[PDB]
């Protein structure tokens, strides 16, 4: 139906906007600490600590399959990246600190992304 096509076009346009958001947030991680999944070869106990691992590459796979239906879903995955790191790693570490700086800088980007999503519909 035409209604289904129109809903698909909206999902495509959201995907475009979330790709620009994703690029902008990942620029706030110049060390590439959050670029890839924590390796279970290198951190064998990780899944005993962290129940829902997340990273930018995993989010990009989901995005390219148009797997985010709304901005809330995308933000959920971004907050897991930050929140998982702040639990596993102590305050005194470069990992925790990188997560704090990503959260602080990413908030700015997400604030305007929400206005754009609501504005354009």
């Amino acid at each position: 139906s035409m209604e289904q096509v129109a809903m698909e076009l909206r999902l495509t346009e959201l995907t475009r906007l979330l790709r620009s958001v994703l690029d902008q947030l990942q620029d706030k991680d110049p060390a590439r600490i959050f670029a890839q999944p924590v390796s279970l070869k290198e951190v064998p106990d990780y899944l005993d600590h962290i129940k829902h691992p997340m990273d930018f590459a995993t989010m990009r796979k989901r995005l390219e399959a148009q797997g985010y239906k709304n901005l809330h879903e995308f933000e959920e995955d971004f907050d897991l990246i930050i929140d998982n790191c702040m639990k596993y790693n102590a305050r005194d570490t470069v990992f925790y600190r990188a997560a704090v700086r990503l959260r602080d800088q990413g908030g700015v980007v997400l604030r305007q992304a929400r206005r754009e999503v609501d504005s354009i519909g």
